[PDB]
């Protein structure tokens, strides 16, 4: 389950405190998301066990061909990155929200993030 353990390191932060566009670009490093810098990632906050939830009917409902969509909204950060260049120093811009996710899941845990609904 090395997908699940990557789902984690690019999508799961418990708890930021400010959710800045300084956030962004220190995690986005400290996580390997950097060489090339990718264009757009969201992070997910709280606990671990309610995303763990989205994969059973407890806090997901099946969406599309082949995802999960959560029933709780969780407090989540957008990193967009700004600028003409794919390669480091990577600039991102910081967006707060909170909304539901989509995932897709595997054995029951968290194997992707649909990054999707969150290109605005």
């Amino acid at each position: 389950n090395s997908r699940y353990t990557h789902f984690l390191t690019q999508h799961y932060d418990a708890k930021p405190q400010g959710r800045d566009d300084r956030y962004c670009e220190s995690i986005m490093r400290r996580r390997g998301l950097t060489s090339p810098c990718r264009d757009i990632n969201t992070f997910i906050h709280g606990n671990k066990r309610s995303i763990k939830a989205i994969c059973e009917n407890k806090n997901g409902n099946p969406h599309r061909e082949n995802l999960r969509i959560s029933k709780s909204s969780f407090q989540v950060t957008t990193c967009k990155l700004h600028g003409g260049s794919p390669w480091p120093p990577c600039q991102y811009r910081a967006t707060a929200g909170f909304r539901n996710v989509v995932v897709a899941c595997e054995n029951g845990l968290p194997v992707h993030l649909d990054q999707s609904i969150f290109r605005r």
